[PDB]
């Protein structure tokens, strides 16, 4: 079920990996929501993307520390939006080690976010070069191409049937992909086929902007991307 916690939620996906979820009122839109992930590997607690605020992002520690109490390792997000590094310096006031792709780092302030600290780097197939995200655990980042934005990665956990799509990725029955001032109309169709080829045996895909959905979001969203071309 959803587990409200303040202002936020939370969902068990499985035995060790939880949905955070926050919103925003963002004028025009109505309080949107945005997911995220906590995962527990062994003695430790990994988290992918902060919340939209510093302050929500505390209460998921705050939650983390009630719910687990382990210490957060490290922190991963997926791309320079508010949704997904609005909160990172509440990270940093915590002490935990954050992580991006390179490129969200050098657009963060630009497009108004905190960096993170280290930055992750891709081969020419889109998995991570492993010397950049080091201790990891169970979490496997690919970097499908430009999409929803240009420098948007995804996030596969070992272990489980979970893949998350980040704000690349909407659910089946989606009508639009969004605003499209930051993405990649060329590209984003052949990025959102290349993250599903990435984790194939994923059935639960998890995306910023949906409940998590069958495999059948990634074949609706590449479908209207196609439409971008
Ligand atoms: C702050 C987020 C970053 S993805 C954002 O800008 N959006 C999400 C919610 C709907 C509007 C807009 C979009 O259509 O992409
Ligand atoms: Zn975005
Ligand atoms: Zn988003």
């Amino acid at each position: 079920g959803d587990q409200r916690f303040g202002d936020l939620v939370f969902r068990q996906l499985a035995p060790n990996v939880w949905q955070h979820t926050s919103y925003l009122d963002m004028p025009g839109f109505g309080a949107v929501a945005s997911n995220g992930l906590i995962v527990r590997d062994g003695g430790r607690v990994l988290v992918v993307d902060t919340a939209w605020t510093d302050d929500q992002t505390a209460q998921i520690l705050n939650w983390i520390k009630q719910e687990i109490n382990l210490p957060v390792a490290l922190a991963v997000v997926t791309h320079a939006h508010q949704d997904k590094m609005g909160g990172m310096d509440a990270l940093h006031a915590a002490g935990i080690a954050t992580y991006a792709n390179a490129l969200s780092n050098q657009l963060a302030p630009q497009e108004g976010m905190v960096a993170a600290q280290h930055s992750l780097t891709f081969a020419a197939n889109g998995w991570v070069e492993p010397a950049t995200a080091p201790n990891f655990g169970p979490l496997k980042v690919f970097y499908p191409g430009p999409g929803h934005t240009s420098d948007n990665i995804t996030v596969g956990i070992d272990g489980t049937d979970i893949a998350f799509g980040g704000c690349l990725i909407k659910d089946s029955k989606a009508k639009s992909l969004g605003n499209l001032g930051d993405a990649d109309t060329e590209h984003y169709a052949a990025s959102a086929r290349a993250f599903g080829a990435a984790f194939p045996k994923a059935s639960m895909i998890v995306m910023s902007h949906s409940a998590p959905d069958s495999r059948a979001a990634i074949t609706h969203t590449a479908r209207m991307a196609d439409k971008l071309r």
